[PDB]
């Protein structure tokens, strides 16, 4: 299993173009802000998610984000070594609600 | 006479200083979109405005803004020599509403 | 919301247009000049604001407007390209008083 | 006992709507937004309420909310059942205060 299912809002421009062989893909980032409980706790839960949507499904349900659109994003996670070297987790989205 | 009421969605993350004396600053840009009437006639409004608020009596609501927060804003333009060529055109804020 | 109401001196004489269907429409620039509060203390204000008047039944007040000319105008703000390929903002008048 | 006096911002334009039967209705959403005391700790309140002004009698005191207007509505509280299948909470309005 691998799943999760995160809302909030695009806090960068989303990045838009077309692979070499054909696939669309959206990259943005999502910046979640939540309060959660914990073991009886208050707890704020906060993190700034890649978020890349593949495939010509989800394109066009994608051209209605921009910075400061708030959506839910459902689908998997996976760590992709960047050019910075470091490893950056990235949710692949198979699921996109806009509000 | 100089009073702009502006409502939309913060796109842009706040950055805060201040001043050598103390005063404090907060910018961010404010996202509008709305369909006006122009002596009859549909008119999609559109416009990224910069906006600063600042002084004390005036920064509490502003930790309570990120990207995507929703807010009205009202106070008065006033443009500063950008970096470019022509001046930039800012709202500086005398009033916000979270929304 | 989107309201602007902003006093000014015409720096830049009307320039005069017919829309494709006949309307009628011209553009002057407004220079604002005033001084404002912020922060507890007085900070200067201002701006060469483009002007758009559309229709026909608001040409008439124009025929009265010149360089030089002291007016107040209302109305709300959009954002277009220039020729330059730079965006810039505009006031599309709706109301506008003389003196 | 049921009442409640909520003050806010229309953030929701009116719909209107006129029932088969004949009786008209105004349909928006208020949202209110206040700091309130509460166990030695200010707190923050918040809520976008759904407001609905039934009858013909009730319709004059809404011609002037849009989007913006704010006011303070006055009213009985009831759970609806939603198209989405949620039941959500709605004020039924009997005072309007344009606070201006």
């Amino acid at each position: 299993t691998n799943r999760l299912v995160l809302s909030g809002t695009v806090c960068r421009a989303p990045l838009r173009k077309v692979s070499p062989s054909g696939i669309p893909h959206c990259q943005f980032v999502l910046e979640h802000r939540s309060v959660q409980e914990e073991a009886g706790f208050h707890r704020q839960a906060w993190c700034q998610m890649p978020v890349i949507v593949s495939g010509h499904e989800n394109q066009a349900i994608t051209h209605s984000i921009t910075v400061g659109s708030r959506i839910t994003v459902q689908g998997f996670i996976s760590c992709h070594k960047a050019k910075n070297g470091l490893s950056k987790m990235v949710l692949h989205a198979e699921q996109i609600e806009l509000i």
